[PDB]
């Protein structure tokens, strides 16, 4: 009750204060055999999180740490295996039984308690994002079984509050994925969630559209810019896992990107998001066309869309802001692979009119970026920025392998940059081998 409450408070302290466990998931995993009973006292945890003190309060950091530990215990309980990077087998009868029992407990519990947790910590993005990892583990059918419809409403109310209050890409993506899990994985609740999710979108599409018009008709305000970006961010987040094509979003993103090209003065984040959103619209347009039996004119309308967007991403290579370039590049190396001749695989030869070969000028520019932005002269931010450039190359690399860009002019650049390995590598190798 409060005995487990002391232990858990001290366990949060031992995690934070000692750098003996760096990963929460690993700490939990390590203790799991010995301290399962304690680590699945979820009523204790939510209590510690939700109650007000008598004495000694929790500090903001330790609350955060508790939530993270809690989410890790939930996973391990639900999944019944160690986390990614500690894995290795059959569940025994009793282990399976415990898994079903634990899943039931945490679902009933968290259905009721997750809306409350989200309410209290609604503005703490890192906490909210961490809490919204929880529904993926629920036994969704219990939203019907328990006559628990009141708490699904409750959750959806809070998810609405979160998206409405936040712009962080983690928070938003966490929300999107959550609607995703509540939607498609039970018919009973599907109709209810779809109604709440579609009403949410609507409110933002209207705000976005009004804001798009505000900005473009306009001397443009900081408000105008915050409204366009803020709303767009929400929609782009969702547009990855939700098919928002019924709202013609591609049109207003295209206006923001063309205005930015013409007059040069569109904020980098609006441009980056507008690109990402348009891209997501396009992929979803494709999915509807693959799966349906499309006519000639369907294909020809999608083609014109794609040609007009590849034109835009090309032009965006020349944007001063290097995040735009990277995004534009990323999308080019995505799209030119997608609308390659691969598109006519699996008896899909109807799609020929959608195939695109990038011209010489575009291949030259897709070489240019690599010379300028993968291969550059000159803590935690640099190990991250490296893996990005690594991905930018790996995405370019696919175009080389299938002769979509000039495979010889590419390799020439790879020569030029590997020169010091070919000229002095052996000598540097053997030298370091004797020290
Ligand atoms: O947060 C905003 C507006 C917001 C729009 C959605 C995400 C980008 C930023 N502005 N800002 C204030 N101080 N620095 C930037």
């Amino acid at each position: 009750m409060s005995p487990n409450g002391n232990l858990i408070r001290m366990l949060v302290l031992f995690f934070l204060e000692s750098e003996l466990h760096e990963h929460a998931a690993y700490l939990v995993d390590s203790l799991w055999e010995s301290s399962q009973e304690l680590l699945k006292d979820w009523e204790c945890m939510t209590e510690l999180l939700l109650e007000e003190p008598v004495e000694e309060a929790m500090s903001d950091r330790q609350e955060s740490a508790l939530i993270e530990l809690m989410v890790c215990t939930i996973r391990q309980a639900a999944e019944a295996h160690p986390p990614v990077g500690r894995g290795t087998r059959v569940l025994t009868a009793k282990e399976r039984k415990t898994q079903i029992d634990d899943r039931n407990k945490l679902t009933e519990h968290f259905i009721i308690t997750l809306p409350m947790l989200l309410s209290k910590y609604s503005a703490d993005a890192e906490k909210v994002a961490n809490l919204l990892q929880i529904p993926q583990y629920f036994d969704l059918e219990i939203y019907s079984t328990g006559r628990m419809e009141k708490h699904l409403d409750a959750l959806l109310k809070q998810i609405k509050f979160v998206v409405e209050k936040h712009v962080e890409s983690d928070v938003l993506e966490a929300c999107s994925k959550t609607y995703s899990i509540l939607c498609s994985e039970e018919y009973t609740i599907q109709n209810r969630v779809d109604i709440a999710r579609s009403q949410l979108i609507d409110e933002f599409v209207d705000r976005f559209n009004h804001s798009v018009e505000d900005l473009l008709q306009e001397e443009a305000d900081d408000d105008d810019i915050y409204n366009v970006l803020s709303t767009l961010k929400r929609l782009t987040s969702f547009h990855n896992a939700h098919d928002l094509t019924k709202w013609d979003l591609f049109g207003n993103c295209y206006r923001l990107l063309k205005t930015g090209i013409e007059h040069g003065a569109m904020p980098e984040q609006i441009v980056v998001q507008a690109l990402q959103c348009s891209h997501y619209s396009i992929l979803w347009q494709l999915v509807k066309i693959t799966d349906g039996s499309p006519s000639k004119e369907d294909l020809l309308v999608l083609r014109k869309t794609v040609k007009s967007f590849l034109a835009v991403c090309q032009q965006c290579l020349s944007n001063v802001n290097t995040p735009v370039k990277e995004q534009a590049f990323m999308l080019l190396c995505d799209l030119l692979m997608i609308f390659s001749h691969q598109l006519m695989t699996g008896g899909r030869e109807g799609l020929q009119p959608l195939v695109f070969n990038p011209d010489t000028g575009l291949q030259s520019e897709l070489l240019s970026f690599v010379m300028d932005h993968v291969f550059i002269d000159q803590e935690a931010n640099k190990i991250e920025a490296l893996h990005k450039r690594r991905n930018l190359l790996a995405a370019f690399s696919k175009l080389i392998i299938y002769d979509i860009v000039d495979m010889h002019a590419a390799a020439d650049i790879f020569k030029h940059y590997m020169k010091y390995y070919n000229d002095y590598g052996d000598i540097i190798k053997e030298t370091l081998s004797k020290t």
